[PDB]
This record gives C-alpha cells, sequence and structure tokens, in this order.
C-alpha cells in the first residue's frame, strides 16, 4: 500500500546536516537520532540503547545498538556516529544558533558500540537537542565527498524507514519503505510527495483524489478550506492539541508600548475568540498565555486577560492617555495614541489578523497603523528594535519553552530589543542562564515559573492563539498520528 500527499518544494538533497533547502520532515524520515524526543518533554533510546552520566555533568558514554544498518547495507557503528558528528562540528559555526552545537567538546569512538560526548557545561537540554531532526543525525559515512559533509553528500543514505527513492525538480519526489530497517515495518511501502507550492490547488488535489493525505501547520491549505473539509463526512480531518503559539511582542523600549498599563489594555481589547471564528476558521484555540499549559514547565496557572474594553479603557485613562469629548483616540499631554504594527505584507493571515486588531484596539481609544513590508525588512525590524508591535511566535516542540527563551538574552534579536524597557530585564535573562543549567527537577520548574510570571505579569507579550496541527485525509489511511516534534510527520505510523 502506497499514498500520494503534498509538499510546496522538493525535499532537498536530504544532507542530514545542513538547512534550506532540505526540508525537516523529510530528513527525519530518513535519518534518525542517537535518543528520540517524547511528547512530554523526555527522550528515549533510539540509536542509542542506553548512556551513562555525570563525571562532571558534562560527559556522557552512548551504548548503541550493534544491529542498525544504513540502507545500502552499510553498518552503523560507533565510528560512523563519531564520523558524522566530526562532519558536523567542522561546520559548527553554521549550528551556532544551537546551544549543542556550541556545546559540544569532543566525541570519540572508544569501541564499536560505545560513544563519548563531552559538553562545555552541564545543560539540560542536552539529549532533546540530540533528537532534533538536525543536524545530529546519521549519513553513511561513505556519502561524505572529500571526507566532508558540510559542501553537499552523494546519496542521501540513512538508517531510517523510508529511502529516497526518486526526485524530479518542481514535480516531484518518491520514498519507498527500508525492508532493512531495524525496528518496526511501516504499513506504507511508498510516499509520492507532488510539488505543489499553492494553497488552494493544494486542497483541490485532496478534494478530486488525485492525493490522499494534507498533514501541516496553518499554510497547508486555506482555512476556510479545512473548516468545509471538516464539515464532510467523506473526509478524514483531525486538529491536534495546541503545538506553538502566535502573539504579538510589544516594545517595551518605546513609548507607548513601554508603559505598563499600555501593554495590560491591550491585552484585554482583542476579542480573541471572534478572530479566530472568523480569520481562522476556528482552526485555532484562544491563546491566554506566552506557552500553553501543555508545554513543558508552563501549567503555570496564570491568569487570563479576557476580552474587556471596559476594563482597558480604564486602564488607558488612569495612565493620562485620556479620551476628548467627542473623539476616538485617546491623547497624553497633546499626542495621540497611536502604536505601530508591523507584519510581512504577503502573508495573508498576519495581515487579516493585524486588521482585526486594528479594529479592536480602535474601540479603546488606540489608532493602530498597520505596516506590511517584506520579509527582510521585517527581519531587519526585529534586529533594530524598529517596530511598535510586531507579530511573533514560539517554536514548537522540542524548542519550547527552554530555547525561545535563551534566545531573548541575544542581543540582535526582536525579543531581547523588545525588552529593553524592563526593570527586570538582567535578571529575566540571569534566570534564564540559570535554568538552562539546573539539574534539579524542582529548581527548574521554580525558575520557569518566574521567568513565566514576570513575562506574563509585566505584559510583555499579547497571546492571540494557538496552533494546531491539520490533517485532512481518505478515511481508508485511518487515524493518523502527531510526531512528538512538531516539523515530523509520523509516516511510519500509518496503518491503512
Amino acid at each position: 500500500d502506497e499514498i500520494t500527499t503534498a509538499w510546496p518544494v522538493n525535499v532537498g538533497p536530504l544532507n542530514p546536516h545542513l538547512y534550506t533547502p532540505n526540508q525537516m520532515f523529510a530528513q527525519s524520515m530518513v535519518y534518525e537520532p542517537l535518543v528520540k524526543y517524547q511528547a512530554d518533554g523526555s527522550v528515549i533510546p533510539w540509536l542509542a540503547k542506553s548512556w551513562t552520566h555525570s563525571e562532571d555533568g558534562k560527559t556522557w558514554t552512548f551504548t548503541l545498538r550493534d544491529d542498525v544498518k544504513f540502507s545500502n547495507g552499510e553498518p552503523f557503528d560507533a565510528e560512523a556516529a563519531a564520523e558524522n558528528f566530526r562532519a558536523v562540528l567542522d561546520n559548527r559555526q553554521r549550528h551556532a544558533w544551537l546551544e549543542l552545537a556550541n556545546q559540544i567538546v569532543d566525541v570519540k569512538a572508544l569501541s564499536k558500540t560505545e560513544l563519548q560526548i563531552t559538553l562545555k557545561s552541564a545543560y539540560y537540554p542536552f539529549l532533546q537537542e540530540l533528537a532534533l531532526p538536525r543536524p545530529f543525525r546519521f549519513i553513511a559515512p561513505s556519502q561524505f565527498k572529500n571526507h566532508e559533509t558540510m559542501n553537499g553528500i552523494k546519496a542521501p543514505i540513512g538508517t531510517g524507514p523510508w529511502i529516497l527513492q526518486e526526485s524530479k525538480l518542481n514535480q516531484y519526489d518518491v520514498f519507498v519503505r527500508n525492508e532493512n530497517y531495524w525496528g518496526e515495518k511501516p504499513a506504507i511501502k511508498k510516499i509520492t510527495f507532488n510539488v505543489i507550492p499553492d494553497p488552494t490547488t493544494r486542497a483541490v488535489a485532496f478534494e478530486t483524489g488525485d492525493i490522499d493525505l494534507l498533514y501541516g501547520n496553518e499554510g497547508l491549505l486555506p482555512l476556510d478550506t479545512f473548516a468545509r473539509f471538516s464539515q464532510n463526512p467523506a473526509y478524514h480531518t483531525q486538529l491536534s492539541q495546541p503545538i506553538e503559539t502566535v502573539m504579538l511582542a510589544l516594545n517595551t523600549a518605546k513609548a507607548p508600548t513601554n508603559e505598563l498599563a499600555v501593554r495590560e489594555a491591550l491585552n484585554y481589547a482583542v476579542n480573541k475568540k471572534s478572530l479566530i471564528d472568523n480569520a481562522l476558521y476556528g482552526t485555532q484555540q484562544v491563546a491566554d498565555t506566552l506557552f500553553a499549559p501543555s508545554v513543558p514547565y508552563a501549567n503555570l496557572g496564570l491568569k487570563p486577560s479576557q476580552y474587556d474594553p471596559q476594563k482597558a479603557k480604564a486602564l488607558l485613562e488612569k495612565a493620562g492617555w485620556t479620551l476628548p469629548a467627542g473623539k476616538d483616540i485617546r491623547e497624553k499631554n497633546g499626542q495621540p495614541l497611536r502604536i505601530e504594527l508591523s507584519f510581512i505584507g504577503t502573508d495573508a493571515l498576519s495581515k487579516s489578523m493585524a486588521e482585526i486588531i486594528r479594529a479592536d484596539m480602535r474601540q479603546i481609544g488606540a489608532d493602530v497603523s498597520l505596516i506590511g513590508e517584506e520579509e527582510s525588512s521585517i527581519y531587519a525590524r526585529q534586529r533594530d528594535g524598529r517596530f511598535g508591535m510586531i507579530f511573533h511566535r514560539t517554536w514548537g516542540a522540542p524548542y519550547d519553552p527552554h530555547a525561545f527563551l535563551s534566545s531573548m538574552r541575544v542581543p540582535s534579536h526582536a525579543d531581547f530589543q523588545a525588552q529593553q524597557g524592563l526593570a527586570d530585564k538582567p535578571l529575566i535573562d540571569k534566570e534564564i542562564g540559570e535554568v538552562l543549567a539546573t539539574h534539579d527537577e524542582t529548581q527548574r520548574q521554580a525558575l520557569y515559573r518566574d521567568i513565566l510570571t514576570r513575562l506574563h505579569d509585566e505584559a510583555v507579550y499579547l497571546p492571540i492563539s494557538y496552533i494546531s496541527m491539520m490533517v485532512v485525509s481518505k478515511p481508508e489511511l485511518g487515524n493518523i498520528p502527531y510526531a512528538p516534534i512538531a516539523t515530523e510527520i509520523p509516516f511510519e505510523q500509518i496503518k491503512p
């Protein structure tokens, strides 16, 4: 049994150690990690069968399976593992975004079955970052070019359950089952991805039966089409639990968003449910908090700001943003309450949301300008702190919360810049450093509670909605599971 699906672009060459144009879901189909991420925020053995612990906190010895073969029959060895780590760290600077890349001090193969990795310091998200789709997974060293991968590989030969069989630029990628896989055999023997750039066209492909499956985030197919599919009993549709937050980041370094009372009022001003019914076709849940309570360490009981334009208006009045008789926009010492909202001008969902937000904020006295620009101009805006408000999102499992929070500490970025007006920013950054290094469960939770609580209570963000993974499927395919890792698709778990 066989399936046909769609993707906007080709899968890429599937170099397991590089980024764009390689597609993450496809790298995860073919290549495998030492240890596999779990929904709760923990890991299980995978290519490594077991491992040991702290010499200092920062040396680890993995005991590897001995029955695993690459898809060409060549053997998976700790030597092959060590070769992959070397090829990756040869290109260290490219993986700097990722603290493991920085952290790792040495990788040496002690024996065919034992592999030793040493760290700079005790970095609790170690295993979860080993478990990521890239870059720490394993290609046959025979496929290195001049003893490296950083400049390309020959054939994408992994140990995983799927093999990339055939590729055609802008047309398709075909994968086949690895009949020599070390674990459970997939029930599907072939998966063909038609390259279909346009979301409507993808929807039409599913309707006509040209494709069996769509599995994806909010850009997967038009959201009104999903809603309609979901009412049609010829179709199987599903929405996962929250996987990522969409929110505004508010610039606490620039008036007027530097006022706590202004951020509080903005947090009462948006009717999130109406925005979700109207713009998102009910595909997302209301977000009351930076992180969904189902995110590791974030089940904190933080109080939501309900939709309450009355409470907003009173805050602004009290902060000196007074509503003149006969006028709709408030003013403080002669200056109209204006706020600039920056978004990427070709992103339709972002544009539609931003229009809804302008109208809701006008009802509380704030005139919101909408500035839609090309992606690159928005990225500059983030780096520079040149914005009032901006759409923003968390990063998905397994990054949240530890990675999203780590990144706030970095001066060239939107969250570091937007947070410069917070009296306690240096304390929040220090506590983030601390949480990433801590080993005690309780202290870890205590610290995240503290970090997330300050960001809630200081109204740093305006959470809007949580994205759900969307599935549209032929019923014959049955129930479709969700991968713990947000960008993976569990093709290996589909049983018609």
